[PDB]
Parts: structure tokens; sequence; C-alpha cells
């Protein structure tokens, strides 16, 4: 599908992080590669706040999640995620820092330089803090509030990488398969 | 653009596997919604048997179909260099030892999709019959092409606990969509440069 | 619980298989660590062939099972061995047999010396089939159809191993650490 | 005598847990039926905090409690091993890194075992601020233990994704399950002497 736009974003994004760009180039692509999860099911559960029930990715209502079989699942996006933002009234800044957060993640396998990769979210929430800081003062814990929902986000996140997530439409892949196989192509040869 | 580029690799896997349903004799004369039961419920060891028996001319990797061939991984996961390491353990390097042709290969293929245990199944047992057919033409060919052998079926029969076994974990891992998947993301994602 | 009475007999049977005593040391115990699972599957699959609905291990009712949120798994045991196994009338020599084949396991994670337990399963089909061509000679199919219940065993013994499967009881957990919480224990220190 | 053996094990850890739970404040003020919901959805990664910051003594093993030192072993199917790896890459090496002190692992911990999110609970905002107590209490402590350090306090708080993740193997694979009963198991099979 045209998830690659949704794709194409997302990289055009972290390119424009501080210093992602001067990250080896193969660390990179295994810090998207880990993160690209964490970072769709927080872009759209803070866009969710914004309205006032279900998820706004086209507009997923509970009904047909919960019909679907994936209720579960989508309860604990709305309960743990998106209320959570709505109520505390998380900002894009903090969503922003919070996903850049995610993306400078350091025990992602395979990493050639992971020192930096602390380095560099120690950076994000350094200034996450400041701004919490100047922006809500009298809210002193804001700040851990949002990183304690990285728990939430993570458990979340492999939730969505179960194969009988992606399996959501059984009466799809019969009618796929169906056509594939009243094709009558090879009713001929000679 | 690599998504949908994957996604047609998707297609095209899986075309062909229902092509080779197809000429399979008996399978196509199955009602409509057994074909689709049988199928749904056998296409990743079908995927597994074949890409494996596929894989035998290459020494410690996975040939895809494609001529694409590939390897373990640094940063793969726990779960895919382990099911790598599975394939090439279980599968790919006893079919080698015992040089398993196309022909058995074949009725594997074959007792594999024809799978009474299949839930849903309008009639299960004349799918027991289809594969009771299919083993006993395998038994009587591997007492003739190979008599000195007289443990060779079974001996290819027993590579099926196995072939569940890790038919499960890609059905779990999603091992065939990062197969396809893993240079076509790699590579657009140098789009950093 | 006493399930090492159960460890016991397992065992006992093992160490009267021929030529499983002369294994190295380890990979006896490599075997029974990867087979005991099948084994006793295999074991209160026939046994259940017996009565007429259930498991016999002190004998399990579908209602229970199903109640106790285990259904799909007991219908599992129940259509793809119990009945295969009692409509063909599988013999305890076959069982035997078969059980035998899934301790002779070679692709078992550790083995220091898989040939031989190539080698002695090979033995053990070949000597099996000698038995059903004897014993049931009409039936010319019916060691493949033996053989052809492994991978049924397999998937089944995997999905006995889920966690959620082993917390099958919800309503006793509580009541452990209810009372383990209600010890007044501390209420004194001096 | 085994088996009997390993639910021993099982019991007393798990009395242990139950007994520092009691000892949190205000942990026991809260009523019967949420603090059993709390231990349930939090016993595994309260034990992984433990035995993981003290096989900080250790190099690479894990130390279950009792003295029995552990490693990564041959037949280890691929998940335990895996989690293993993960147990020292994310949580024993960098609490060692960071020389996490036993105050910074009780705050840690109980911040775990106050989990507002935990299905089930009557009260669930009453466990908020029972959280928010706990960290306030942490950050204070940090800036004054370590004053040096800015960022120790997030940095701790940053050590539980890693947990999550690795606590969700573990209640997956039954690692707990394994860790006690591997010696128990491997030991009385030597009853083939």
């Amino acid at each position: 599908q045209a998830a690659d736009k949704q794709l194409f974003t997302l990289v055009e994004w972290a390119k424009r992080i501080p210093h992602f760009s001067e990250l080896p180039l193969d660390d990179q692509v295994i810090l998207l590669r880990a993160g690209w999860n964490e970072l769709l099911i927080a872009s759209f559960s803070h866009r969710s706040i914004a309205v006032k029930d279900g998820i706004l990715l086209l507009h997923v209502h509970r009904n047909s999640a919960h019909s679907a079989g994936v209720g579960a699942i989508f309860d604990r996006v709305l309960t743990e995620l998106v209320s959570k933002m709505r109520d505390m009234q998380m900002d894009k800044t903090e969503l922003g820092c919070l996903r850049a957060i995610v993306l400078f993640n350091p025990d992602s396998k395979g990493l050639s330089n992971p020192a930096e990769v602390e380095a560099l979210r120690e950076k994000v929430y350094a200034s996450l803090e400041a701004y919490c800081k100047h922006k809500y003062p009298e809210q002193p814990g804001r700040f851990a509030k949002l990183l304690l929902r990285l728990p939430a986000l993570r458990s979340i996140g492999l939730k969505c990488l179960e194969h009988l997530f992606f399996f959501k439409l059984i009466g799809d892949t019969p009618i796929d398969t169906f056509l594939m196989e009243m094709l009558e192509a090879p009713h001929q040869m000679t």
C-alpha cells in the first residue's frame, strides 16, 4: 500500500532531528527500523486527542475495532495513551520530544556506536525537562509523567507486531485467494 | 518506493503457490471453500518446504525464489536468526544429506496441502484419502528409485514435525515479510544518502 | 506437586527403551527435556480412547476445560489426537513406538551425537512398520498414518507450553497472594 | 525429588516479593483486591529488577537470590539465552555502568509496583499519586546524593521500557521457572546414573 507515504514522512522527520544525520549510516537505519512502530503509535495516539472517540489515523471507531477482533489492543491505545495524553494535555512539542527519545534508542541490537545514542537521548530529555519547567512550572512532576508513558507505548508497540493483529481481515483473504483460483487461465494449452 | 513493492512480491508468491495447488490432482475438485481453508492453513509450511529445498545449492543462506540469496544478520532479533538456524539445521542440511529429489519434495508438499486437521473443512475424510493417495505413491516411488534405502519414505515423512515447528515460528515472527522486505527497506532507507 | 511421580514413571520408561541408556549421559537429559511434553500429551491422549469423553489423566470433562478458558486446546487434543487414535484403534504397542520415535529426536539442540539419535529412531520405526504389516496387513497405509499424527502432537505440545495455559486458575492465585498478605506476622517488633 | 522442590522456591520468592510490597508505604492501605492486581501485573518485572541489580557482582551470569549463579547454556532454546543476553546488555551492564544504588533500585521497583495501567484497579488515580510521590522522592534523592549528574533521575526512569520488554519475554518463555528449575531437573535426571 501507500503506507510508504507514511514511511516517507517518518524518514523525512528523523533526518530533521538534530544530529541524527551525523550517526553512522547503518545506525540510522537500525534506529528507524526499531522505532518506526512506537513512532507511529505515538503519532496517531496524540492526533487522536483532537477527536473525542477512537483513533484518527481515516478515523477508526470502537465498534469496528472490537468487531474486527482487535478490541483489547484498541482499548489499550485509548486507555493507556490517548486518554493519558488528553488529560495532561501533552502538547505537540512534548510528543515530538518523546518520539525523539524513542528514536535515540541505545539498546537497539546491531548499533555500531551506542554511547552516542545515549548521549543524543540525554541531550533531548534534558531539553524536554527545560521546556516542561518553563512552560508548566506549577506541575513539577510532568516531565517524569511524560517518560512514564514509554513502557506503555513499548508494550503496546509490541502488541501491534503480532501476526493475528495484521490478519485483521478474514473475509478478504478468502476473496483474494478465491479470485486467484477461479482464474481459468490454464484451461488452454497447445 | 519500497512498501508497495513488497506487497507485489507477496502477491507473486501465493499466486505461484495457488498455481501449484491447482496443478495438484483432485485439489481443484474440492469445494471452493475447502481449497481456501487448505491454503490459508498451509501457506507457510509449503513456502518453507520450497525455499528450503531450493536453498540446497547454497551454503549457509536462504535462496528466495528470485535469485536474492539471504543470510543471518547482525541486527536480527533473536527470533529471525533463530528461524534461519533451524531452517538450515532441521530442513536444508537434512534435505541435502539425503539428496531429497523434486518428486519427493512435491509429494511432501502435497501431503501438507491436504491437511485433514484444517479447521473448517466441509469434508475432512475426503482430504484424508487425498492425503493417503499421495503418500502411498510417495512410498511406491521410494521403494523403486531408491530400493536399497528401505526407510527413506518414513524419513521423508519425519521432516514434517520440524516443518510444523518451523512453519509456526515464521507465522509468529512474520519471517516471510522480513525476507522479501529486508533489502527493499534497508535500501530505500538510504534516502539519507 | 506430585507431578514428579509422573516424572519418575517417564524416566523409568526411557531407561527401559533399547539403547537409550547407551547414549552419552547429557544427550539422554536433552532428549527427555525436549520430549517430556509430547510424551505426556500422547500418553494421556491414548489413555482417553478408553473413555467416551474428555481427557483421562483424574478425568477432565469438556465443560470444565472450556470454562477454565482452555477449550480451544482441549478440543484440539480430542479432535486431532484422541479421536484419531480411537477411529484407527491405535494399540498400546503403536503408541509405545511413536513415543520412542518422539524421544529419539535428532533435531534437539545441544546433542553431542545426533547421527546415532537418527540411527536409533530408524531402528524403532523400521520395527513399527514390521509390527503394523504383520498385525494389520489389510491396512497397507497404517504406518504412515501413525507417523502423520506427529505434526499434530508437535503443534499441540507447543500449545501446552504457553504461560496462559498454565495460569489456568484465576481465583486461586488471588487466594494464594491474598492469604500471604493478611499474614499479620510483622505487626510486632521489639 | 525435584518438582515439588521447585514449587517451594516459587513459593519462597513471591512470598519474599509480597513482604517487600507490604514494607512499601501506603501499599497496604489500598483495598486488598488492588494489592493483588498490582502484584500479579508486576511480579516479573520486580523480580528482574532484583536478580539484575543483584547480578552486578557477577560477570556474565545471573545470581538467583540464593547463591546459585547461572549462565547461558548450549541447549538453551533461542528464547532463553536471548533473555539472558538482554538482561545483561539492557539491565545488568547498564545498572553497573551507572553504579545504581539500592535506594535508587528500591524506588524504580516501587514505581513499577504502583502501576496505574494495571487492568482491574478499583481506584487508578490513587495509584498515580503513590507512583508520583515515589518518583518525586527519587528525583530529590538523585539531585542530592549525585548533584553533579543532572540527568540521572530520567536515566533511571528510562530503564523501565527495557524492563517492560524483558519482563514480557520472561512471562512468555517462563524464564523464571527455568531459572530455579534447571539445576533441580538436570540433577534428578542423573537417576540414569
